[PDB]
Formats: C-alpha cells, structure tokens, sequence
C-alpha cells in the first residue's frame, strides 16, 4: 500500500497515481503517516455513492477516521461544528448560516461582489506597474475573497487589511509552526470579541444573526458562534485566493482561451466551471469512517475502516468527461456533476458564493487589463509545495 496523500506530479499537474489506480485498481487501500490503512476511491460513480451513503460518517472521534496527518489528529480532538456532522446535527447547525450563501442571496449579492472587485482592480490601476510587476497575489487574489468574508462576517472596513494579513500568515507555507498558530489564535479572539459587541448591538452580518437567532435563544453558546464564524473564514479562503491565481496562470497557458474569454465575458461562467473541475484545489475533504459494511465496486468496505473519495481524480474521470486532462472552457458538459465543490449534504455551503466571486474576477479582470501578463515564464511559476493541495503562492504580472 503506497503512503498517501500523493504528491502533485508538478506544479499544476495532479498526482500522476490516480489515472493509473482509475484505470485498474478504483477501490485500493493506501498507507496514512501513522501506519493505518484507508480505501481510496477514484472514479466518478464511487465518489458520489462516498459522499452521500448513509452507512458512512465524518464524525472523527470514530475510530478509522482517515487523519492525514499529525496535526489532523490533534484538531480531531476540540468540539465540532457542522463539517464534521452527521445527520441530523450536519443540518440543524448548517442551516444557521446557509441564509447567506443560498443562490438567491447570492444573486442578490452580485453588485457588492463587482464593487469589491472593482475597486481592487482600481486601486491596482492607480498604483501602476511603472517601476516592475506586482504580485497578483497579495494586490488581488488574496483581498479579494478576504473582504468579501470578512465583510458578510462582520468585521468593520477598517480592519480589513490586517485581518486578510493575519488570515494569510496562518497559511503561508513560510510562516513558522509558531507564527501560522499565533496568526490563529489572533483571528479567534478577534471574533470573540466582535461576537461580545454583535450580542449588546446587532448589526447586518453573519456573526448578529448567529447571536440573534442562536446564542440568545440559547441554542448554542459564544464559543460556538465563534467557532462557526472562524469555519466559515478559514474553510475556503485559501482555496479562492488559489482559485483565482490558477485562473490567470490557466489562461495565459492557453492563449486562445484567454482570447476568446477577452473577447467575451460572458463565458466566464463556463470558464470558471472547468476551472473548478480541472483545478480542484479542495481534493481531501470527502473522508468518512464506515459505520457498518458497505461494498463499493469490488471491494469491501468493513465497519470501522476508512475511505478517502477523491474529488481532483473524479473531475478526471475519463468515463464521465471526455479528455479530462485537457483545459477546455467550452467544454461539452455530461449529465454528472463536476465534483470540485463536493457532493451530497456536505457539498460546500459557498459554492454558489465561490462561483459567482471567480466569475466576477474573470467577466472583469481583463476588462480592466486587456494586457495583463504574468511577468515571469509561465514555467517558473511558484506554484504550492507539491504535497499539498495545488496553489500559487505569488504571482508577478505586468499590465
Ligand atoms: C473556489 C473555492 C472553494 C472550493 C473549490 C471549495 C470546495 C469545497 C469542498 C470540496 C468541500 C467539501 C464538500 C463535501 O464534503 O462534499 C467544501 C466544504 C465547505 N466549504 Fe467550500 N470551497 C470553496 C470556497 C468556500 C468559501 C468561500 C467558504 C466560506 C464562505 C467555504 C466554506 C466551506 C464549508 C463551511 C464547508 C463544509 C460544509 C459541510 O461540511 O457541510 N468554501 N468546500
């Protein structure tokens, strides 16, 4: 059983191990850092039957749940909230922030989103590139879903720059094990202290309405209204900041693409579709313990072992999408559900929040940069340490 997670077979490439066990060998075991054995599967069909069969669960205090690593094991440890849920707990706190993401509130949330983008692009405009590039990066990418979580969250525009430095910190893989938990801990107490102020004066955010509706009443606790709000932060805005840099790099890669997207913006949202199927930067989210027997193709699934559905390698199944190592944004889409945002009751809560945040950046960036270029051979992009899941740490261009 080879040791797993894999590693990215290049910097925008996914691993090279996952065609191969497609091909033959869907249903195999792996070897976790600590030694236990977990059932990766890696075609469509199975990823789906994972995500959605009710013999499995995410409760991680179940012995078998699939940890990846060390400090997996330690977070297994504090009190949940809705990602590590089972029905019905899953649902009955879930629902106490899905009013913000639904595809309506969304649709509605459309011009704040365009506001916020255009105003990055702005400020990136008047600042110029006279002297050299700038980092798309930390002037775009990173503020970009930053303010727009921060903002729904609660945090006043005044906080915003620092609190998207401090977010940041806890993730880059420069910080130091010191640094990214100091960073943390920071965000944490920072909440706590917006929940205090929401609780004596509500104000139209997330984090009042959790305290409103939910603290007050007593259904859970200022903790736990911290917690939320903190899941609701740190769940996906790496993953954004990662999304939008792998969109740039993606279409200079592909010179017509980035034509024909210049050339009309309205297929943006196609563009963005195939970009969350061929980059799927959120590959090991879908791991359950099984709670009784359950078979999945030709294997055995035994009670208490668990299972690892990789979402990155069904986005490439070839029985389901035809050429799936090829970028095409006009792609000829099949009856079955691209997987990069999950599936079934845990599909991710800001699915339609991310998409319309992606599809704002690119129905307008090179609106506003018709020649924006990453100013570096595309080569030489620095792309996230290759056992992690694939990114752009920074990434220079010029306009
Ligand atoms: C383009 C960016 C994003 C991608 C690709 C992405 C992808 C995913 C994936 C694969 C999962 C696992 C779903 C499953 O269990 O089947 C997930 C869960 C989740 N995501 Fe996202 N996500 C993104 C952005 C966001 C944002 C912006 C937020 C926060 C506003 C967010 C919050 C969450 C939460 C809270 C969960 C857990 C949902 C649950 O277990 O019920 N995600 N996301």
């Amino acid at each position: 059983a080879p040791s797993f997670p894999f590693s990215r077979a290049s910097g925008p490439e996914p691993p090279a191990e996952f065609a191969k066990l497609r091909a033959t060998n869907p249903v195999s075991q792996v070897k976790l850092f600590d030694g236990s054995l977990a059932w990766l599967v890696t075609k469509h069909k199975d990823v789906c039957f994972v995500a959605t069969s009710e013999k499995l669960s995410k409760v991680r205090t179940r012995q078998g749940f699939p940890e990846l690593s060390a400090s997996g094991k330690q977070a297994a440890k504090a009190k949940p909230t809705f990602v590590d849920m089972d029905p019905p707990e899953h649902m009955h706190q879930r629902s106490m922030v899905e009013p913000t993401f639904t595809p309506e509130a969304v649709k509605n949330l459309q011009p704040y989103i365009q506001r916020t983008v255009d105003d990055l692009l702005e400020q990136m405009k008047q600042k110029g590139c006279a002297n050299g590039p700038v980092d798309l990066v930390k002037e775009f990418a990173l503020p970009v879903p930053s303010y727009i979580i921060y903002t729904l969250l609660g945090v006043p525009f005044n906080d915003l720059e620092y609190l998207t430095q401090q977010n940041a910190i806890r993730t880059n893989g420069s910080s130091t094990a010191r640094e990214a938990s100091a960073a943390n801990q920071e965000l944490l107490d920072y909440l706590a202290i917006l929940v205090e102020q929401r609780l004596v004066e509500p104000k139209d955010d997330i984090i009042s309405k959790l305290c409103t509706e939910q603290v007050k009443p007593g259904n859970i606790d200022k903790s736990d209204a911290v917690q939320i709000a903190f899941l609701l932060l740190v769940a996906g805005n790496a993953t954004m900041v990662n999304m939008i840099a792998l969109g740039v790099a993606t279409l200079a890669q592909h010179p017509d693409q980035l034509a024909q997207l210049k050339a009309n913006p309205s297929l943006a949202p196609q563009f963005v579709e195939e970009l969350c199927r061929y980059h799927t930067a959120v590959a090991l989210a879908i791991k359950r313990t099984a709670k009784e027997d359950v078979m999945i193709g030709d294997k055995l699934v035994r009670a208490n072992e668990g299972i690892i559905a990789s979402n990155q390698s069904a986005n490439r199944d070839e029985e389901v999408f035809e050429n799936p190592d090829e970028f095409n944004m006009n792609r000829k889409w099949p009856p079955q559900d691209p997987l990069g945002f999950g599936f079934g009751d845990h599909r991710c809560i800001a699915e339609h929040l991310a998409k319309a945040e992606l599809t704002t950046v690119f129905s307008t960036l090179y609106q506003k940069f018709p020649d924006l270029k990453v100013a570096v051979p595309l080569g030489k992009i620095n792309y996230t340490p290759l056992n992690r899941d694939v990114g752009i740490v920074d990434l220079p261009v010029i306009f």
